[PDB]
């Protein structure tokens, strides 16, 4: 299979003052993150027609030699820095799926948390500007687009809970937010590589298997390709395209600080062969950032969970998912 209740929310009233507009928002954002967890984001305001051709650009002329010097630890032992951010190469007969990933424009040398290398703070690596230009204006001005979009987004989520507008953007602030992007490519490829096709337990044929998202909530645009199932009691159901809006889910920080009244979606990536692109941008709030736990079905409140400290819940849970689900 059945087809997953995904409903358009135009959030357009988040970037405004109309207070009322807001609530209704809010109330589409609640009434999806307690169903099936996924909505979509329209009248968004970024141009995802650029995003597109520019990552399309990217993917397509970056050369091996490039991919060497940009690799992440996992692919060059003498990047011992990357763990994050770079490129996470495909492997030819084995391996389908390549991404790019690039965190804070902000984390520079100069940056406290650099200096003091704390865990999960990198900076990012960029092609040569004369191979590829214009590509890190466009990905760091992408970055702060999508930063935006973000913002908002985590306003009617405040909203949607009982709680005031800034609830969680206080913690998402440019100087310090560990949010990624990664620009991901899923090739077609003919034949394409056993090695690379997962058979899940009820026999689909999977990119990537189950998991929850390791966010406080996940902002997606993918080209028009049907790919992801979301679980449900009942089975996995597909979530249809559209390449004009940004899907969104919470990951499992929000299903943490909410005692699970907004849980984390279940969801895996099937098979299909066929070029396209999925450009997810992970919203993270910074290393030190805590917010209390609370239980919305209660009167009061009362929550018996531990704040979690935003560092440690992300430091964890990206080892986690790389040992459950694969090195990407
Ligand atoms: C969506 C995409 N899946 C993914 O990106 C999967 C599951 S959400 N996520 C990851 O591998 C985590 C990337 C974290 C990133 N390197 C970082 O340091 O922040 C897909 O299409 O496979
Ligand atoms: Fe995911």
């Amino acid at each position: 299979v059945s087809k997953a209740n995904v409903p358009k929310i135009d959030v357009s009233p988040l970037f405004g003052d109309d207070q009322a507009a807001k609530m209704r928002v809010a109330q589409q954002i609640d009434a999806a993150s307690r169903d099936t967890g996924f909505f979509y984001a329209v009248n968004h305001g970024i141009n995802v027609q650029r995003l597109s051709q520019k990552t399309k650009e990217f993917h397509m002329s970056i050369t091996p030699e490039e991919k060497w010097d940009l690799a992440i630890r996992a692919y060059n032992k003498e990047h011992q820095d990357q763990v994050r951010a770079g490129y996470y190469l495909s492997i030819p007969g084995k391996k389908a799926v390549e991404s790019f990933c690039y965190l804070n424009p902000n984390f520079t040398p100069d940056h406290p948390r650099i200096q003091a290398k704390t865990p999960t703070h990198e900076v990012n690596v960029w092609p040569d500007e004369t191979k590829h230009p214009g590509f890190q204006d466009f990905a760091e001005q992408y970055y702060w687009d999508v930063f935006g979009l973000s913002s908002a987004l985590l306003k009617g989520y405040a909203l949607a809970l009982g709680k005031e507008e800034n609830f969680f953007a206080r913690h998402f602030k440019p100087d310090d937010t560990l949010a990624s992007v990664v620009l991901i490519r899923y090739p077609y490829l003919d034949p394409y590589p056993e090695a690379a096709i997962k058979t899940a337990a009820d026999g689909t044929k999977l990119s990537f298997e189950w998991h929850e998202d390791v966010s406080l909530i996940t902002v997606l645009y993918q080209s028009n390709v049907q790919n992801l199932q979301v679980e449900t009691a009942a089975g996995y159901q597909d979530i249809e395209a559209d390449d004009t809006g940004y899907l969104i889910n919470c990951g499992s920080y929000m299903a943490h600080l909410t005692n699970n009244y907004y849980k984390a979606p279940i969801h895996r990536v099937k098979w299909v062969n066929a070029e396209r692109q999925s450009l997810p941008f992970f919203v993270n709030l910074g290393y030190d950032s805590v917010i209390d736990p609370f239980d919305p079905r209660e009167p009061n409140g009362k929550s018996d969970r531990e704040p979690l400290s935003y560092g440690d819940y992300l430091q964890n849970g990206l080892v986690s998912l790389i040992n459950k689900n694969g090195q990407t």
